[PDB]
């Protein structure tokens, strides 16, 4: 739910 903030710079909008 919160990938947005994984490590440093996720993939928090995988879509487009």
């Amino acid at each position: 739910v919160a990938r947005g903030w994984k490590r440093k710079c996720p993939l928090f909008g995988k879509g487009g």
